[PDB]
């Protein structure tokens, strides 16, 4: 039906946003700390800790894949990649200052993208 397409064509537009929002936020992590999944070859107990790991690449999966139906879930794994590292990590460690500073510095970024994906629908 041409309603489907319609909403193809809104799912594809949202994922272009998110894409972008993406990019934005990754660079505020130049250190690359949340590129790739912690590897349980080296934390082998990673997931007696954490239940729901989340890193930039799972995101950009699941992005590619049109898997973000809008930008709530989109920020649910973000918050994730932040609120993970915020426990296993202690705060005196590069990794949760890392995480802090990437919260705060991407909270403009989500405020701004809140008005964008309202503003266009």
């Amino acid at each position: 039906s041409m309603e489907q397409v319609a909403m193809e064509l809104r799912l594809t537009e949202l994922t272009r946003l998110l894409r972008s929002v993406l990019d934005q936020l990754q660079d505020k992590d130049p250190a690359r700390i949340f590129a790739q999944p912690v590897s349980l070859k080296e934390v082998p107990d990673y997931l007696d800790h954490i239940k729901h790991p989340m890193d930039f690449a799972t995101m950009r999966k699941r992005l590619e894949a049109q898997g973000y139906k809008n930008l709530h879930e989109f920020e649910e794994d973000f918050d994730l990649i932040i609120d993970n590292c915020m426990k296993y990590n202690a705060r005196d460690t590069v990794f949760y200052r890392a995480a802090v500073r990437l919260r705060d510095q991407g909270g403009v970024v989500l405020r701004q993208a809140r008005r964008e994906v309202d503003s266009i629908g």
